[PDB]
């Protein structure tokens, strides 16, 4: 499933140079601040030859070109990020991206999996994972915190680990019918998900809220229902009419659904449009992230198997896990409105409000699953 003991879903120790047969590519990527401002940013786009992708033979060089592209792509279209806008992507960009994502199994727009969890590298490797000693490999424009935000949503996800690995000793702990070691595994998945709200609290001092919002938000949009392109993207020499891809949020994560997913709460069950987005932001997930969220769908319920043991402590155990994706939802609440109801005041479901209203929807499902 491709989850990682340390990282969880995130790349360990990502690529960080292509073979220099994609120079030309690097280059652009490297450097987004510097030619988005100056104008240079299309022209050398546009400019571009046409580079195979046979190249790219391992599942880490060819994340790294899938960020790469990406990013270009983003910069490419968003242009300064004030309207101008591209709604054809170059064919020299397009079809290696295109089939490049294909290979991957994801859309042909920059994701989540792409610019948090393949963006990052140690500064020391012989150092731990804290945020001092770890940087992004791009960024968009100087001053966009976009090393803050990535870094950010990648420590989370290094959290969630410890909890992520605990997951196989659930299942196992119900099959072998072990009471205390379902126990204890349940109690640890509660304290890794509390020490993971801990590391929310780290976007304040990396991330700015007029940065975020008037910045970075704008080169993380897709083409989605999104009047700046209304009919979607053409990926040109790739598909003749134009697509729609959702931009980034942090649906796109799996970390945001496994737990809900483990422990019986139905986020996707039935056709709200909060289960709708979060089935849909699956495709945006890296298949074998998708295939470990189907496999946990169909593993016997843990929920089932708690309640049907008349055990105050295995409730418990399973509350306290509950409790702690309630509190991570209200923390997830207060950065919606900081960075950005609250800019805002001063793309269909991108509104804060429509953002607001689906975390609502699922803090709202996670807390009726509470057993007492
Ligand atoms: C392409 C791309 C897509 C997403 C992202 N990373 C992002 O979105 N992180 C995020 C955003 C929001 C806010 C805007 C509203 C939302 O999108 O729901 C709240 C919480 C977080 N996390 C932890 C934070 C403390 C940084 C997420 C919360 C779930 C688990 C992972 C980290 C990066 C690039």
């Amino acid at each position: 499933y491709h989850i990682d003991e340390e990282v969880g879903f995130a790349l360990p120790n990502p690529q960080e140079n292509l073979p220099d047969f994609y120079n030309d590519w690097m280059f652009i990527a490297k450097h987004l601040p510097d030619l988005i401002e100056s104008g240079q940013l299309r022209e050398r786009v546009e400019k571009l030859n046409m580079l195979s992708i046979d190249h790219l033979t391992d599942h880490k060089s060819q994340r790294l070109a899938r960020l790469v592209l990406g990013c270009i792509t983003m910069a490419y279209v968003w242009g300064k990020g004030h309207g101008d806008v591209r709604k054809v992507l170059p064919r020299n960009i397009a079809v290696p991206y295109c089939q490049l994502s294909a290979a991957l199994e994801l859309p042909p727009i920059l994701v989540y999996a792409d610019c948090v969890l393949a963006n990052w590298k140690k500064k020391d490797p012989n150092k731990p994972l804290t945020y001092e000693n770890m940087d992004v490999l791009f960024s968009f424009r100087d001053g966009d915190c976009s090393k803050g935000f990535f870094l950010v949503s990648l420590l989370v996800e290094i959290a969630a680990a410890s909890a992520i690995k605990v997951i196989p000793t659930v299942f196992k702990a119900m099959q072998m019918q072990e009471r205390d070691t379902l126990l204890k595994a349940l109690l640890e998945i509660a304290s890794c998900l509390e020490k993971a709200l801990q590391v929310f609290h780290q976007i304040h001092d990396h991330v700015n809220p007029k940065a975020f919002f008037s910045v970075l938000r704008i080169y993380l949009s897709g083409w989605k229902g999104n009047p700046q392109l209304s009919d979607g993207l053409v990926y040109e020499g790739f598909w003749e009419d134009p697509k729609e891809f959702a931009g980034g949020s942090a649906g796109q994560s799996s970390v945001f659904q496994c737990f809900d997913v483990l422990l019986g709460i139905q986020q996707t069950a039935g056709g709200g449009h909060a289960a709708q987005f979060l089935q849909d932001m699956r495709r945006y997930m890296p298949p074998a992230h998708r295939n470990f969220l189907c496999s946990l769908e169909s593993n016997p319920s843990v929920r089932e198997f708690v309640l049907s043991k008349g055990d105050a402590g295995l409730r418990e155990a399973y509350d306290a896990c509950v409790k702690a994706l309630v509190s991570l939802r209200s923390y997830h609440l207060q950065i919606v409105t900081k960075y950005i109801l609250i800019p805002a005041s001063q793309a269909k479901g991108t509104g804060g409000t429509d953002l607001m209203n689906f975390l609502k929807t699922v803090r709202s499902t996670t807390e009726k699953s509470l057993l007492k």
